């Protein structure tokens, strides 16, 4: 009985009358319903739906960062929508507002007086503390950042700081005997329109809010051209301008609800009939996005036009983005601290075996190199997004998701060249010339042609990857149109798919039996090697690799049982012609070409992660000093940890730094085609944040 009634936390008396309003008015037109629970603090709704007590409440971003730590845990599930509606929103501009005739500017700020919407809030308080640091002179921990903002500013009203211990910061507060400095709109500076108002008392000099406050809280504009804006580029701009003068660009506020049983469903289906029916102008009787005279910002922002639904994958990190996101946990670590991680690369390590590798290699790195990991590569993507990881190489399917997520390539894995030079003194600067995507078949099963491998059984490296997939079943597609990918092969190993699946019925998961069809090493049939075997031990009857991967996997090249006796002889390509060749000509029998697998990064990680990494393979790449001695970055085993076992060197992009300049034009095409018929939560994510 999820569907019972959304029981909505209120933080103020207020807030909970128009709630109840609210409450009879959705009754009143038989909507989906809604309850009121009467708390104090933004801090005790967070607590209240985290123990079931309550289901969902507007928070900022600040507070949404707040929500989303343990044990509390909440997600935002639907995001205020803001501009208008031909031009809509889900972000603001946190900005810095002053009176038109003063001379100073946000660099010269100290010894002045303040205005703030309150303590850590996004516009109030994260952004400008955030963007005054090197300011502050504060040595860091323990002494709280509080302190080194009572001694810069020489006054201020910052609502909801310790009064007893930061004065000053309470100071220009206008709040009553206890309610003064207070975290709610008893304390009249409280939240936008309280600090735009203590600016224009005169009470401060500067007010550290959104763009919108001037346009909603002046109507006449000859009042408005009396403010100007603080840009960081220490000018003055006025208050039109916010988009070339504003301190940071932020997600806007949102609806949190908890991860597990928030009634998700139930709370969006509430908002958009409210939306609906209650939203910018559509009934008199009650406006869901309006306040009482007043009061302001009550359940939601007002003027707000709306919301939008926030994709299942996106947490509290993912939201915030991995600016703002880190801009807040560094808040709480000394200058030093901040410019060690700045400067150390975190890598993501995909299962136990690539963490294994990646960890020996930490020792070794001299402070240069740690590790994080998960179980699927787009998990390790979202931690890159989330900045609790930096980096990992990533094959020409997973560089797509990764660009659209706005990561980007930094080097690439250079392959022993098609028989151009020996050990190559000049790999790193070798254009890279892509590798052979093939169909390997039994020499033995001499009736298989590419015109009768449907409805056969198939394996692949893994769902999305180029060889194994994009390659094969784009080209299958082409054929026939159909996107039911699951009905082109009798069975198949397909790891990433759903294990239910036919795709997932020849995978084999551990040793042990276990984790199978999980798209990582545990699976003994993922990957190139993983593909092969897959055929070898003739569970599919073709094999979707690139051709090296035979040669490496054959002739005692791999002395692992089940390979230790396979002779490249034992084996042949499919070509699109309907002709069958010897692997040895897979320059004339392939599917197409891949572009090869690409380190990606955070835009703001590419500079440090090219040095580190350039140097790391100095020391243990293919000829690196400490290779073969201590280890060797691009050896596994035919496991292919981390990087593929063939790569020469890292080498130069040589300008193709964004996705669809490094994948090309026809294969990002060609994957666009692909994702018609099925897009991944990742992918819904991205886009969400991208709009
Ligand atoms: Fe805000
Ligand atoms: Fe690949």
């Amino acid at each position: 009985g999820r569907r019972r009634s959304v029981q909505w936390c209120t933080v103020s008396q207020p807030e909970a009358t128009k709630c109840f309003q609210w409450q009879r008015n959705m009754r009143k037109v038989r909507g989906p319903p809604v309850s009121c629970i009467k708390r104090d603090s933004p801090i005790q709704c967070i607590q209240a739906i985290a123990e079931n007590r309550a289901d969902a409440v507007t928070l900022d971003g600040g507070f949404i960062y707040e929500a989303g730590l343990a044990p509390y845990k909440l997600r935002p599930v639907a995001a205020e929508v803001y501009g208008t509606e031909r031009q809509p929103r889900t972000h603001y501009y946190a900005v810095a507002v002053v009176k038109k005739g003063g001379s100073f500017q946000l660099n010269e700020l100290q010894g002045l007086k303040s205005c703030h919407t309150g303590l850590r809030r996004t516009a109030g308080w994260n952004v400008p503390i955030g963007t005054l640091r090197p300011f502050l002179n504060w040595t860091g921990p323990p002494e709280p950042i509080e302190a080194a903002v009572a001694r810069f500013f020489s006054a201020s009203c910052v609502p909801g700081a310790d009064k007893g211990q930061f004065p000053n910061l309470c100071r220009l507060c206008a709040g009553t005997g206890e309610n003064k400095c207070a975290f709610s709109s008893q304390e009249p500076y409280f939240s936008y329109s309280g600090a735009f108002k203590c600016l224009r008392d005169g009470a401060g000099d500067v007010a550290f809010i959104r763009e919108s406050t001037v346009f909603e809280d002046l109507s006449d504009e000859a009042e408005r051209d009396e403010y100007e804006l603080l840009c960081p580029d220490n000018t003055r701009k006025p208050v039109d301008k916010f988009k070339d003068c504003h301190l940071a660009r932020v997600p806007s506020h949102a609806v949190v609800a908890r991860s597990v049983n928030g009634k998700e469903d139930a709370i969006w289906n509430l908002l958009r009939q409210a939306q609906e029916k209650f939203g910018k102008d559509k009934s008199p009787k009650f406006q869901l996005f309006g306040s009482p005279s007043g009061q302001k910002d009550l359940l939601f922002k007002d003027s707000a036009i709306g919301f939008s639904r926030v994709p299942p994958r996106i947490d509290s990190g993912l939201y915030l983005g991995s600016g703002y996101f880190t801009a807040i946990q560094n808040l709480r670590k000394s200058e030093e601290e901040v410019a060690a991680r700045r400067a150390r690369v975190v890598w993501c390590a995909v299962g136990e075996q690539e963490l294994r590798k990646c960890n020996q290699w930490s020792g070794l790195s001299e402070g240069s190199v740690t590790c994080s990991s998960a179980s699927t590569t787009e998990d390790c993507i979202a931690l890159v997004l989330k900045g609790e990881a930096d980096a990992m190489s990533l094959d020409g399917g997973y560089v797509y998701t990764a660009g659209k997520c706005g990561l980007v390539p930094v080097l690439a894995e250079n392959y022993k060249s098609q028989q151009s030079s020996d050990p190559d003194p000049n790999c790193v600067d070798r254009p890279v010339e892509g590798y052979l995507a093939v169909a390997v078949v039994r020499r033995s099963d001499t009736s298989l042609t590419w015109n009768s491998v449907k409805g056969k059984k198939s394996c692949h490296t893994a769902v999305d990857r180029t060889a194994g997939w994009n390659i094969p079943m784009g080209l299958l597609f082409n054929q026939t149109g159909s996107c039911k990918f699951d009905e082109y092969f009798s069975q198949s190993c397909a790891p990433g798919s759903d294990p239910r699946s036919n795709l997932c019925a020849l995978c084999i998961g551990d040793e042990q039996g276990e984790n199978k069809c999980v798209p990582n090493s545990n699976e003994r049939y993922y990957g190139y090697t993983g593909a092969f075997r897959c055929l070898a031990e003739n569970a599919g009857d073709v094999a979707f690799v690139k051709d090296v991967t035979v040669l490496q996997n054959t002739d005692g090249n791999n002395n692992e049982a089940w390979a230790k006796d396979l002779k490249l002889a034992d084996f042949a390509l499919l070509c699109l012609d309907g002709k069958r060749k010897p692997v040895t000509e897979a320059r004339s029998c392939h599917l197409a070409m891949a572009p090869n697998h690409a380190v990606v990064s955070r835009m703001d990680k590419v500079e440090r992660l090219k040095q580190v990494l350039l140097h790391q393979q100095a020391k243990f790449g293919r000829n690196g000093s400490d290779c073969p001695d201590k280890f060797c970055l691009f050896q596994s085993e035919t496991k292919n940890l981390l990087f593929n076992d063939n790569t020469e060197c890292l080498a130069r992009l040589h300008g193709k730094t964004t996705y669809e300049k490094y994948l090309g034009p026809q294969y990002v095409a060609g994957i666009t085609n692909l994702k018609k018929c099925s897009t991944s939560p990742l992918l819904e994510a991205c886009e969400f944040l991208r709009k």
